[PDB]
């Protein structure tokens, strides 16, 4: 109930379905049909709570116009189109580079709350923004004697540059939701239900597309969409769905940068605890990264007389 | 130099790209590998044929086209079996589609007897079927594993396309078999001309994969080295040297001996998975260990020694 404990359970569950990934991802399912069966677990459970919420409560805010519901499609639009180019991107770039221009987000996020969102930053706040993005970069950085020796700025300048459009576009669709849940008065659970109904009608035509692509003549998606599926599996459908309604809670009551603040400690987390668990070693670049980023979050959340004192 | 080592080291060998594929598989396109790794059986032909053209008085070498173009077979069956095989995982999921694996055992058989003539005994054919069913039984699912894979519940064109695949990949390597003894030609020049046509396919499929984005997006040259770690190259090397022991056994031994070095690759793969991987042991590896190692004596033990106390 307070943005505080929803973050950090959110930090908590971010890194949890990184690591239940990597031990699923042993080697035997379709990741193109989780985000299918993600959405429609947060299409059901909102729609549940929101029933629940109709038949408990003695009013409920729910504008039904087609002016105002129509406009939850956009972020769907926008996640095909990211989709297509994180696709594009990973043909110029290795998944490391990738993974670090990633880090971009958390700038592109932070311009377009001030520009589309229309909120208020500080210089001290700004600077946060930007170290964060830096210290994340900085944990991730190649090491010396790593294998895979990315020869930095050597890739491709397509590369680059939809690595840059990737960004932009994941900031606006997750700037574009907050201005959704935050323009209505209405309930969360009715805002996710419209929202989660065109994620789910989407993921669907994309999967329905990729059938297309092979002239229907092979395996269909809804056929193959059990398929290999084990347990683990099954954790992480519901572990992406838990973090994503706690992502439109913040969206709600919260906002954009308390999100990105929580997905950038969840990764640090996650290599710190690949440390004791898969045994991966730790570098200097991990100790860096943390530490910024606690002064990072200290500049961002700290009270502003808290900074000036001894 | 005698076939029953080269057929163990090729068990050693196929069990090490097995493990450092997966070590590996931690970056890249494994769509690339397969290129890389011909360019190195070809290119490492090329210098033995060299090698042996200026060290040898006479190098058996057959020029005319009509002989060389059948070179081009196997590429046109591993082209179509790629096909089936990718047709198939969208039906099944992939330990199904592993398990059914284990019909190319038989179905090597079959062609063996059927496209090479070659003659095998009772106790021969029920050692292959041995081999089949004790690798097969080394994989099957256990109890309590997350993924059930619902048996007998999987469509049909699944199970029809698993049956097809076996079938071509076996008739890739029976008809490797028969070029390499329809000639009396030399080891290196065979290689040269099969992993040419090989490096052409592999080639043109990369350049297809490409058309089918409309060469919008990053051409298959460029992004030939990403992701391509140490770990990477071993593999590509690994799995170059493997074939190249393969093309030695179409040569100088036959498939049976090579399914055989293929098949106890497999199960000394789990058997190692125990201890660093630390995957859990269980009674179907025993089984299928034992069931092997049997199905090994009745095919390879001498007649006379199968009938002594
Ligand atoms: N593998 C995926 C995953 C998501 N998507 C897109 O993202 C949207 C799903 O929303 P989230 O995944 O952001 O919850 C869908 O509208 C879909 O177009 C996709 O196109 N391919
Ligand atoms: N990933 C892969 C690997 C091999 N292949 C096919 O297999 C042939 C290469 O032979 P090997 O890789 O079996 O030595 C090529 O002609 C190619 O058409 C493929 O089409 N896709």
């Amino acid at each position: 109930m307070q943005w505080y404990l929803v973050a950090a359970l959110l930090t908590i569950l971010t890194s949890s379905q990184g690591i239940l990934t990597t031990l699923s991802q042993s080697n035997n399912y379709d990741y193109a049909t989780i985000p299918f069966l993600a959405e429609l677990f947060k299409l059901s459970v909102s729609g549940f709570f929101l029933w629940k919420e109709c038949r408990t409560s003695p009013s409920v805010r729910m504008t039904k116009e087609w002016r105002s519901v129509r406009l939850y499609v956009v972020p769907s639009v926008i996640y095909l189109i990211h989709n297509n180019v994180q696709f594009a991107t990973l043909t110029y770039v290795d998944p490391s580079t990738y993974q670090i221009m990633g880090n971009l987000k958390i700038v592109t996020t932070g311009i377009l709350f001030r520009l589309v969102l229309k909120r208020k930053l500080s210089n001290i706040q700004w600077m946060a923004i930007v170290l964060l993005a830096v210290g994340t970069t900085t944990s991730q950085v190649k090491g010396c004697g790593d294998s895979p020796c990315d020869s930095l700025f050597s890739a491709p300048l397509e590369g680059y540059l939809l690595g840059i459009l990737s960004a932009c576009l994941s900031a606006l669709a997750g700037v574009y939701t907050e201005y959704l849940m935050k323009k209505n008065n209405d309930s969360l659970y009715w805002q996710n239900v419209q929202l989660y109904t065109f994620g789910v009608i989407f993921n669907m035509g994309w999967l329905i597309y990729g059938d297309f692509k092979a002239g229907f003549e092979l395996g269909p998606w809804w056929q193959r969409l059990f398929n290999g599926y084990s347990i683990t599996t099954w954790m992480v459908v519901f572990n992406l769905g838990s973090t994503g309604l706690l992502v439109s809670w913040l969206m709600k009551y919260s906002d954009n940068i308390v999100k990105v603040y929580s997905t950038s400690m969840a990764m640090l987390l996650t290599m710190v605890l690949s440390i004791y668990l898969f045994s991966v070693k730790a570098t200097i670049q991990l100790f860096l990264g943390i530490i910024i980023c606690i002064i990072s979050l200290q500049m961002y959340f700290m009270p502003v007389h808290m900074l000036i004192e001894l």
